[PDB]
């Protein structure tokens, strides 16, 4: 009885996984080429003056 | 009766997962394109000079 569900329920949890990870990993695609648009669109050292503004 | 639930939630899920990531994706290529357009309107060194404007 409980065999049948915990091995019901590991083959559901690794497709959660695949769930989880694809979430993870989308989001953090999009995370990382917005950043990629962003920094690209201001310059190397335009971005580093930026951050760096203060005598 | 668990399984063909679970594994219904789970083909859903996945397509769920596909209508997130192109929110995400979509979303951003259009911050990211604004973002191209605001700072190639301003110039490299004027958002440098704009983000650096103190002595």
């Amino acid at each position: 009885r409980v065999k049948k569900v915990r091995e019901m329920e590991l083959i559901y949890a690794r497709a959660q996984l695949e769930l989880e990870v694809s979430k993870a990993q989308q989001l953090a695609n999009v995370e990382a080429k917005k950043f990629k648009e962003m920094t690209e669109a201001l310059g190397p050292g335009t971005i580093r003056d930026l951050a760096v503004a203060g005598p």
